DNA sequence: AAAAAAAAAAAAAAAAAAAAAAAAAAAAAAAAAAAACACGTGCCTGGAGACTAGGGAGTAATCCCCTTGGCGGTTAAAACGC
């Protein structure tokens, strides 16, 4: 379980891993989904601020 | 009048299609080491050549013994039938 939490903590998308479940009925946003993405911290923050 | 048990309110906790790259399994040919009937080699014991001389087999003559051939008399053996 710890390994869990800090799976989660880093990577929550991977498959075969069991999702992290947060208290409104959705995943966990990890820095990946942070980092990765069109919204993200690069592309929606860096890239077009 | 004081102690114990059940009921109810409050608080904490788990619950979509597509494409490139890599890992993997079945297969499959290529190449490098231990066996094994017959070939390579040297030795020798047996195969081969020559002379002697003799004794066992072939050849000639004879015969008589053994083998073959015929003719007749019941006749037991064979054949035929029910």
């Amino acid at each position: 379980m710890l390994q869990f939490h800090v799976a989660t903590l880093v990577d929550n998308d991977m498959p075969g891993m069991p999702r992290a479940m947060q208290k409104s009925g959705k995943p966990l946003k990890a820095i990946k989904a942070r980092l990765k993405g069109k919204e993200g911290r690069i592309r929606g923050n860096l890239m077009g601020k």
